[PDB]
């Protein structure tokens, strides 16, 4: 083949996110049986069907015994086979179970998209498969220069917003990519001048990034249980890098992760202290802010291409009886997110 004239970092990005073995590895981490539910046998309607049964489990848990729950729990395991052998699998009878499986299904939707792109489209031996897979993302990915202004700001945002309670690792920025999804700037146009636009973090496991770069950050579908997510079905961001970096789910066995920086149009924020499982905001509100006990210093905010970057060091917010140690930002319209950068991070685990 031609050998590919993209930068080496962009080639390694494409290798990482289209890695089939990482997709398999992600599935067994959620206790899925690859023999009964292999990667190729995944589909949207079966994930959607499992979402609906989980919504039924949600309903039973909220209204109260193990007798009726058993049938709903077994229906779920029928749709998504789990690795338990000749089993009697664990009962899905609480909010934690709903949250845990809601997380699994989110990942399986994004894993399905990555695999469908891979096994879809054309096959040409003369082209480098790195270039072929790059084109499937519909996203212009450029390496950001390390001497540039935007690179310094991004490194400082990483450097200043690593929380003390997440100190079991630290982060090395390996690569900084400037990203532009096709048609997203067009989709963002109604929100481009809205007040309270902030550059915020979104972390996810590497196996979801083919989906995120192809489709954008999406909201969980109608079938998904709203009670599976703390502030319901939206797109969640943080202003602390380590809070988002935790959701990469890296480890000593897999220490390289990927994290996004997105321009999020927050507008009038519906500020909340505890769980509120909602599908729509109250009239007038553009987003939810989960109020953190700790927040970046407001006086240290810096502008990057018109957008605020809350890169101040963590200080006390003066918010008392809150569920959250750090800030949390949720939008419920996909059009309010314009993805700006993608960082490849090395996690150095001190423990
Ligand atoms: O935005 C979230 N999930 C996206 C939206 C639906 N996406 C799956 C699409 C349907 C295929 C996953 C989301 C994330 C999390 C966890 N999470 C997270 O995964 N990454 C973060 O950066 C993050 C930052 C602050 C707070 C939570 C974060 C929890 C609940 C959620 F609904």
């Amino acid at each position: 083949h031609m050998k590919s004239k993209l930068p080496k970092p962009v080639q390694d990005l494409i290798k990482m996110i289209f890695d089939v073995e990482s997709m398999k590895k992600a599935m067994v981490e959620y206790e899925i049986d690859l023999q009964k539910m292999p990667l190729g046998k995944l589909s949207k309607r079966q994930i959607q069907a499992a979402y609906s049964i989980l919504s039924e489990v949600q309903q039973a848990v909220s209204q109260g015994s193990d007798s009726q729950i058993l049938d709903l729990s077994n229906r779920f395991y029928t749709l998504i086979p789990h690795d338990f052998g000749m089993k009697k699998p664990p009962l899905l009878n609480n909010a934690d179970s709903v949250q845990a499986k809601a997380e699994m299904l989110d990942n399986l939707l994004d894993i399905e998209v990555a695999y469908s792109l891979l096994r879809g489209g054309s096959d040409d031996s003369s082209k480098d498969p790195i270039d072929v897979n790059y084109e499937k993302l519909k996203t212009d990915i450029k390496v950001v220069d390390r001497d540039s202004e935007e690179a310094e700001i991004i490194r400082k945002y990483v450097k200043n917003t690593h929380a003390t309670t997440h100190n079991a690792y630290d982060l090395e920025v390996i690569d900084i990519f400037k990203i532009e999804r096709e048609g997203e700037c067009q989709r963002y146009k109604p929100f481009k001048q809205l007040h309270n636009r902030r550059l915020l973090w979104h972390g996810s496991r590497t196996t979801n990034f083919a989906g995120i770069l192809s489709q954008g950050l999406r909201i969980a579908p109608p079938e998904a249980p709203v009670t599976g997510y703390m502030f319901g079905k939206g797109i969640y961001f943080a202003d602390m890098v380590s809070k988002s970096a935790n959701y990469c789910h890296t480890s000593q066995g897999d220490p390289i992760g990927l994290i996004l920086l997105g321009e999020v149009a927050l507008g009038n924020m519906y500020e909340l202290k505890h769980a509120s499982h909602i599908s729509k905001l109250p009239k007038g509100k553009h987003s939810v802010k989960g109020l953190g006990k700790t927040t970046p210093d407001p006086s240290a905010n810096i502008s990057l291409d018109g957008v605020d970057v809350p890169l101040g060091t963590g200080i006390s917010s003066g918010v008392n009886d809150t569920s959250l140690l750090y800030n949390e930002y949720i939008v419920y319209d996909i059009a309010q997110v314009n993805l700006k950068y993608l960082l490849k991070l090395k996690f150095n685990f001190k423990t």
